């Protein structure tokens, strides 16, 4: 049965057992690529440090 | 008073409240550059990932 489940993305994430777009995140102080498969949860997030794009970046990549 | 304290480096580290050369280390799960000053201890170690030195490395650095 194809059911169109509505609701908040933090609810659709827990219904779908996935992470969708605007769900709550689980930032837990260590890196997601350090976790094994069984301890990765859908929602394990990571806010990376920034990087300023410059003209030298464009030149070196081109 | 000057005292030449002998012993193992893991003992001289705890006597001098420093880390010396061959003491036991407190390798934990997170990065020592993430800790503040009051939660750094002398002995907070980090085994970094490797980097293979190649001829291209020598050329680009020269």
């Amino acid at each position: 049965q194809r059911t169109a489940v509505q609701g908040s993305p933090t609810m659709l994430a827990a219904i779908s057992k996935q992470w969708v777009r605007g769900a709550k995140v689980e930032e837990d102080r260590i890196h997601p690529f350090r976790k094994y498969f069984e301890e990765l949860q859908p929602g394990d997030s990571l806010l990376t440090p920034r990087r300023t794009m410059t003209e030298a970046d464009i030149v070196n990549f081109a």
